[PDB]
RNA sequence: AAAAAAAAAUU
């Protein structure tokens, strides 16, 4: 265990900004919370029974135990009075009906809620945990009964509101709730929410949906194969039962113990029902007839979402920052009697804060001359400009995988002329019509065609591939290239073939050139912080996880001063499920990249680390520092340089929103890029910081958080947020600000990457760590990009 | 895959 660093002051630089931000102030007097350990048994209900059980506990014990007390439970183990229970430190046993539980209740501890306070009065190093959680139980039980929790969230069924996904998908609204430390007061941090659930409905109307049925013969093959893996492990009601699978027979024909008889027949000599669907099948349990259950209401959809799906749902929940901004507002100000048992007040207004809008870098390029970029608002663009350093492409080839019918040759003829005059315009010269432009069929062709390449077209230097849409073979275009022959590859869709655009082509540009070796512009050497005085490498680490299948991680390291080029690591693996387990060993490749790159070895390493929850962090750190330091020690003996681990994170709930209406940017009305708060909602204690670097688009902008975890370089508050905010434009594959440090996107399509390289077109741990290792000719490159 | 941003316990 380790302290991390104390703010070490507040931020001064930027053009002040008035914000809102979509924290509550919540006032606790000084008083202890009594906390006692809740023993259900039988033991693993599920939460929601457990708070029942607890819920009617309290009510038939009042006279005896409970009398006027409102206690606060989790629903797990953990219950909270604001004054003690008459049991003293005895273990009670008690018994209740709804099935028969027995519940134990006994004294733990005493919660402080003064000493939380005295934290964040700065009086006290560390935020004490306890009261925080106690808190967070008390303040969340009331919607905990009113409403479907999903992690911190509440949902309630689409009452009176039609929001249909597809394939047996519907749409839940509702809003995230946490509660939050801040300087002198508790904040609870409130932001609407949707999530897709399964649809309470009829199985068989569930089944037409799924199986691509307009309207009512028994199923067919590959019809009942897709409808159980959709059907698999819900809960059916018809008493509630669980999914295993369906059954191949009709309920007409299929049988089970009883004598020999089939399903049918028994539900019609119990139930007198006479099946309207007997030529469908069973739902195994162990079988029921499609006709007769029910999807059970309130199921969470875990499944990932098609694209589409996906579309939909961002489509009927991505509202403009103003939007959002009155819809939090009206929500928190549409009794609580948990509330009320301990004086604690949420207050209904938004808080105002002052921020800081950063100023952004100048963006250098060259070739003809030395030319220069800065963003407005976030963007900037390379009209009439020129990479910093171009590669000349002599030798290419195309590869079209799009059928000539969808892609006719003058359209190809078009499309790399087209490619050929922007390249010259970006200082990238392809030089002349490609060696080998060519159509193909099938992942098949892709191994066999790229042998060919490289074996006959010596100084090939890029392929350029044509893709009919989602593919199998973009995956095998990737694992060839990346992986078994190390040979640069560029895919580009169809439609933007048939249909070019100078943006679109431009693009493609900055992406050729990095994956060549180019830097396409480097931040103005001389405006950059302070810590560029020294050799300085900059890391961003992730690690992915599946929805059996592998984690992954990946760690990616600049490999020049500027920072421009990034050399990548990546791993699989199987709170130390998140830790990176051959940290040392990546860390290690990329400092001696670097090393041979710039002939020196940093004296200061800038980590950036995403992937990892608050509650979480700092138990991967610390581990991960030894890790850093003894890469370190395995290049040179008593080689130290400094360590800045910064957590990024952007899965939290926290918005701002411009209080002054003539600053919002855009149609979504977004606070503008470079917008800071290191005050007000931030740590008491603590070295953090929102900036939300990026310009928003659409709906309301995600500000990511930067929690400084350990720093042996003693940064300023603002050094750090510029550099931070810095490193944001360097970014290759857009002549934008993203919305977090190019290293830590990077470490992102690092580990997305690997799991194209893990797909099998038509395993061992050995297997898997083989199939993302990178051929040696590509991966010192920005295969990545 | 031009790109960023954007939603998440009887049969």
């Amino acid at each position: 265990l380790f302290q991390p660093p104390r703010r070490p002051g507040l931020g001064t630089v930027g053009k002040p900004i008035r914000l809102l931000a979509n924290h509550f102030q919540v006032q606790i007097p000084k008083i202890d919370v009594y906390h006692y350990d809740v023993d259900i048994k039988p033991e693993k209900r599920p939460r929601r029974v457990n708070r029942e059980v607890v819920d009617t506990m309290v009510r038939h014990f009042k006279m005896q135990i409970f009398g006027d007390r409102q206690p606060g439970y989790d629903g797990k183990r953990n219950m909270y009075t604001a004054h003690p229970l008459p049991i003293g430190r005895d273990r009670v046993d008690m018994e209740v009906t709804l099935q028969t539980f027995k519940v134990s209740v006994q004294w733990v501890s005493v919660v402080s809620l003064q000493l939380l306070l005295e934290a964040l009065a700065g009086h006290l190093n560390e935020v004490p945990d306890d009261s925080v959680q106690a808190l967070d139980v008390i303040t969340r039980h009331l919607p905990s009964m009113r409403y479907t929790p999903v992690g911190r969230s509440f949902f309630s069924p689409p009452e009176g509101y039609y929001h249909p996904l597809g394939g047996g998908r519907e749409v839940w609204f509702g809003f995230h709730q946490s509660v939050r430390p801040a300087m002198w007061n508790m904040m609870l941090n409130i932001d609407v929410s949707a999530t897709a659930f399964y649809r309470a409905q009829p199985i068989i109307e569930f089944m037409c949906e799924v199986l691509d049925i307009q309207n009512i013969k028994p199923l067919t093959d590959s019809q009942r194969v897709k409808f159980t893996k959709e059907i698999r492990g819900l809960k059916v009601e018809v008493r509630k039962y669980r999914v295993c699978n369906v059954t191949r027979r009709p309920a007409s024909h299929q049988t089970f113990p009883l004598m020999e008889c089939t399903v049918a027949q028994y539900f019609k000599q119990k139930y007198s029902l006479q099946l309207k669907y007997p030529h469908l099948p069973c739902l195994q349990v162990t079988y029921l007839p499609l006709e007769v259950c029910n999807i059970v209401a309130g199921q969470r959809c875990i499944k990932k979402l098609t694209d589409n799906q996906t579309s939909t749902m961002i489509k009927a929940t991505a509202r403009s920052a103003p939007d959002r901004q009155e819809e939090i507002s009206r929500l928190v100000k549409s009794p609580d009697p948990y509330l009320k048992e301990f004086g604690i007040v949420v207050h209904n207004e938004m808080t105002e804060l002052t921020g800081r809008v950063l100023p952004a870098p100048m963006l250098q390029y060259g070739g003809r001359n030395k030319t220069v970029a800065t963003p407005n608002q976030g963007v900037w663009d390379m009209r009439g400009k020129q990479f910093y350093a171009g590669i000349e492409i002599k030798v290419w080839a195309v590869a079209c995988f799009a059928p000539q019918k969808q892609c006719r040759e003058d359209l190809l003829k078009s499309f790399t002329d087209q490619l050929r005059k922007i390249s010259k315009d970006a200082g990238m010269p392809i030089q002349g019509q490609p060696c080998f432009c060519k159509y193909a069929q099938g992942a098949d062709s892709v191994e066999p065609m790229f042998k060919h390449l490289k074996m006959t077209y010596v100084g090939l230097q890029l392929i350029v591939v044509i893709l009919p849409g989602k593919t199998p073979v973009y995956a095998e275009v990737k694992r060839v290239g990346d992986t078994l022959l190390g040979m640069a590859t560029q895919c580009v869709q169809v439609k933007n073939v048939v249909k070019t655009s100078p943006q679109t082509l431009s693009n493609l540009c900055l992406k050729i050139n990095a994956k060549l070796g180019g830097i396409n512009n480097v931040l103005v050497p001389h405006q950059r912080p302070s810590v560029f005085q020294q050799p300085v490498i900059f890391l961003g680490a992730d690690v992915t996880h599946p929805p059996k299948k592998p984690s992954i991680a990946a760690v990616v390291g600049s490999m020049d001063g500027h920072p421009s080029r990034y050399c990548a690591t990546v791993r699989v693996q199987t709170y130390s499920q998140e830790v990176i387990q051959d940290l040392t060993n990546m860390v290690r490749e990329l400092l001696i990249q670097f090393y041979k790159s710039t002939r020196f070895k940093p004296t200061r390493i800038i980590y950036y680390r995403g992937g990892v929850s608050e509650g979480q962090m700092k138990q991967v750190a610390w581990p991960e520092l030894i890790a850093i330091r003894k890469a370190c020690i395995s290049l040179e003996e008593d080689y130290r340089p400094g360590i800045t681990y910064i957590v990024v994170q952007k899965r939290h709930h926290t918005r701002l929103f411009c209080a002054d209406k003539t600053e919002r940017v855009g149609k979504s009305g977004n606070v503008p890029a470079g917008t800071t708060v290191d005050s007000t909602i931030t740590h008491p204690s603590e070295f953090d910081f929102y900036l939300c670097s990026h310009a928003g688009i659409q709906g309301t902008s995600r500000p990511s958080h930067y929690q400084v975890l350990w720093d042996d370089n003693c940064f300023t508050a603002d050094e750090l947020q510029l550099l931070t905010y810095q490193l944001c434009h360097t970014y290759v594959r857009c002549t934008r600000s993203v919305s977090i440090p190019a290293p830590a996107y990077y470490a992102r399509l690092v580990a997305f990457r690997a799991r194209y390289h893990l797909v099998d077109k038509d395993r061992d741990p050995q297997a898997l760590a083989k199939a993302v290792q990178i051929h040696h000719d590509t991966q010192h490159t920005m295969y990545f990009a």
